[PDB]
């Protein structure tokens, strides 16, 4: 009746079959209040869950938290509760130099470098988006005006040495992942974050229908900073897209 | 510059950025001549060569033969002489059992039963095709009247114990694949086939845009060997299909 | 220099060199409660980070968030920022029979059934914790009047399939974890948690020092989802040992 | 009665228990002329069947293609007619400098950088030879009067990355192959092929007989081109040997 | 009534249900000379296997030979006449440049980079001696005046390679272990030793109580083969330590 | 110059470039007395060492002890010192019905089920003996009048669990090893031994010349209990077979 973790019920829920994912609990109530009369659900750890209506259908926005473990709970018990189709919006840093600050990625597949993707399929099975989600998200990217890229990304279950950063405690990385990043940026990888292996994985696997869409805020391979309007604009745009990809996804 | 294994030189494919490739050596001269101006350009192993033209543009027809190591080679050697877009036109099993024989497949992942494709990537990297390739056959399978399907394809190395058959000489499946198929259906994943890891992997990971549309000539709900009789048409279907995601493409 | 994540200082520490880190942001506070002057520093995404002072020594408390990824970050900022001891405490579900709701486990060693562990060290790397944090937990578990057990936990990146849960929207469980319960319990592991494997295996191989001490709230050979009763009480006790385990190490 | 692949029935092998299997097509015919009355089946994909007497006995040809996927399926199809022992025949590429061009290598076992064999059998299965067909290709071999070379192969799955080369698309070979030719080179591998991992662990895990013999016709360790004559005795030796054990197998 | 390799049955123990396990077969009598009534019961292979009494209570002394396979042989054994606590007091390498010769280490979790461990529990699995075992042996260990070291041990297959030896033969290391020591030290483990990961995988994973203590011979960041000089001493000591172990778990 | 473990000096071996390698010490002995001059070199742990003359030829005898680690230790440091092939000799139990107490088991290749042999080479590399001393180990079988079967061996870290006996303290086989008896059985798998996969694969890896000769004294899947007059016979013609082949060697 009630999951476990997220602290809802189906009824809350009111028929909604699609869940908008951020990572950040905080960044929910600013999703839900781009749609139509959003309602605070609940709030507990990670997990804060509004409900908002588009186009006249109920929409849940529901926090991650960072990583594939607190995703796959928030995932599954909206499953649970009759949710089908997860668009996870974020924003990201690009490693490749030809994305820049502004521009959309949307993930064609993910490289698995996690450990909670492997709790619902074996690696050799791919991280890859439902095919509609990715059209919808590519689509609502592209409608937005910004440079959109479809691409694989490197999905870490770290922030640090799995994404190759020395600028760290021990200053040292795992030999796996020593000239990770370089190996990644030649074979076309676009960037890091640290949920889509195991949300693709998941719900590729489970009947569910997933996707990823990001706004880069940053480019490790360029030195110059992003100012706060480019940031704010970035932000704004990718929740923008994601909203409208779930207005594509709706029927 | 002659490729080792194709036996073309660049100047052969003038200035092919694009290939169909199909598993089947026979289907190659098939597939070119549903486009202008089809020419030989070399048969060694198995790998048949035309090159074709599609709305002005030279489209260049390469077997791969069958399994990963085969379509590996051809890839390469095509990218050595400029080709930067791969069409896998396949035949396939389907291991779901609302897919009919005659429909088409094309993939958006697959499951990596193979080992070509850890020499361009590890397994953590997904057998994903180009997103514009995947939408191109999608689009021109329905614009060509199929039945066509977008999902998770299961890869295999081999066409027996690896896709789990049964009716072999020893009847054994080894562990790792023992129940795999019920596995494999219960994630969704709708067909067998032997080259689109390999394929998908090495051009995700490379560069390239590569993607994989197949004809079900079988459904494994029914049968391990796939039926005589509907071969032709289901071949003749997948073709048309793949020129036109080719056009698309172009 | 504020770390990425954390959105704390150094100086925000106040020279604290040991830090309790507990998987949930309400139970920050309840912590910090337990020890002298206790301030709330900063709250971001699943990190809610205060800081107290045990026997006239500054200790920060900080919420790791559910999973190895979340954890990872938190850890390796407050390293970052000169902490060395890390000790969690938590919740988690027993599959042992002799084993009570309410009983403490202290972690002598976790299964890594994680990913984020392996971004630190490959598989064969013992996730262990710091000998000299287990013997405080240990002691700090009995001074409290619980009954305390020291052994091994198997600690999984998902809630879920990872812990051989069926009552679940697919209700299925990948292969690899089929009959995993059964095996753990027939090799002795106490309990299933979700970050320890990460913390601990971080630690051992960064030079820093941690353990990881748990209220058992559910007992996996009864039912999947804990009762909500006693989930307070056993939650009181844990955080009361966390906190003397902490004096022990501060001595 | 038709197998799916090769288009060949019992019928067709007129009761042949060994099959000389070749990877191109091409030579199929060559190899049955060396042999009385020799009469095509069929040709399909990359399977040309042909059919021959030795010493009375039926004897098979049929290609393989390139690569342990299109020859499981010859072996397989072919052992469903009845053939249980098959005879690799080829030229390979040699990587000890020791191995000169016109010298033949006996394969005693196969590193499995392959994906098929994995199919048949675990990575921990010895990819090795039937010990009664490596005897006799041996002996064909060695009476031929070229120098031959019993040894370890490695047995890869791709041409280009697996086999070490660096003159490709991407110039780029995985973390995985980087500098493993070298590694091979001071285990002692005498060459790379593409096909002997899975021939040979298929056989040796489900009571067929198999072995691989390869003439040398160039050396990764040698700048010197081969001359036409040199090239053409070393095919036609290496299939006059594979023949002469193949003599030597039946009883 | 005899165990097959051991040579001893459950009345040849006299009710010992703890064992000492050195691995060299001369340093048995030496142990058992430690304590009363020290009886010869068996020699067979590489178990030399001694009786003694340690405050009236049966102690049964067995050396283990080098290696994980014949260690796992004489627990399981020792296991099936009764005895459940497991000492194992071995000869160790030190890696970190500060753990000199004649120094005790304690393992608190072992590096499994042996075999005969996965023969027993899955590689995630921690290879952890028993918490009171090592609590015993770091007391021992302090109150005999040695200086003690907790800490990670890395437990290798063989004495070469897989301790990044290179005075060898072939003078190589395959790529696995390259780099390796390094890898270990700055991962802060403390020694190289053979036994460990599978005394101590099985006994944590099959209800038994297991540790290990050895006497440093050695540091590998000077040289390769330890000196015989210090090598009497340094076993003597570590002997003396290991008795005095048993009777703090004795009770 | 003496190695650690073995406690040997290469002038001690008197330019023996062959060792017969049994696990047990007290074989060490037997077998070196069916040779010319043997003398005892040393004994230190598991590694009691003999020298003997074969044919006039210096053969080193040099007992192992159970398992691969151990193994690696008396090969690395028999090789420092000139030795370059090594013939281990043993007895073993045959899980396949065709296989008697009194036969001859000639390892072909090892299924690698130990840890040692990964610290020579990747699990990849096959765990093969070499050529000639497989081929002198048949010969020396047959000529002694055994019946010998060369095949693959199920080459184990554990004389319990990795064999899959439940007849243990705990009763229990780990997931990995559950069905495995079974697996190798049906795929041909001749025996379980502890040190082949080990020795095989370091000195196929390490330019060492191995092999692995072993007289069946039990079956797995035999409800008989073989006669002592049988197994006495069987270990003595084993030692024997590997003196023979060792002779065909030099
Ligand atoms: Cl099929
Ligand atoms: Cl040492
Ligand atoms: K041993
Ligand atoms: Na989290
Ligand atoms: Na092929």
């Amino acid at each position: 009746k009630t999951v476990f973790h997220l602290g809802v019920t189906e009824a809350d829920l009111n028929g909604a079959t699609l869940a908008i994912i951020p990572g950040d609990p905080a960044r929910v109530q600013k999703i839900a209040e781009l749609m139509d009369n959003p309602v605070f659900l609940a709030s507990h750890r990670e997990y804060t869950v509004y409900r908002a209506e588009l186009d006249g259908q109920s929409v849940v926005v529901c926090s991650t938290g960072i990583g594939g473990p607190s995703t796959s709970i928030a995932v599954e018990e909206l499953a649970q509760l009759g949710v089908r189709t997860f668009l996870r919006v974020g924003t990201t840093g690009a490693i490749q130099p030809h994305v820049n600050v502004g521009d959309m990625i949307v993930t064609t597949g993910s490289v698995r470098l996690d450990g909670a993707s492997l709790h619902f399929a074996p690696m050799e099975f791919p991280a890859v988006p439902d095919f509609d989600v990715a059209t919808a998200m590519k689509a609502a990217a592209q409608e937005s005006g910004a440079t959109v890229h479809m691409g694989v990304t490197a999905s870490s279950d770290t922030f640090y040495p799995g994404q190759e950063r020395y600028d760290t405690f021990t200053g040292r990385v795992v030999r796996r992942f020593q000239g990770s990043m370089k190996e990644w940026q030649d074979m076309g990888v676009l960037n890091f974050e640290m949920e889509s292996a195991t949300l693709l994985t998941m719900c590729a696997s489970s009947g569910l229908k997933a996707g990823c869409v990001a706004g880069v805020i940053i480019n490790r391979t360029q030195k110059e900073i992003p100012d706060h309007a480019t940031l704010k604009e970035t932000e704004a745009r990718s929740i923008k897209v994601v909203v409208e990809a779930a207005r594509k996804m709706l029927k």
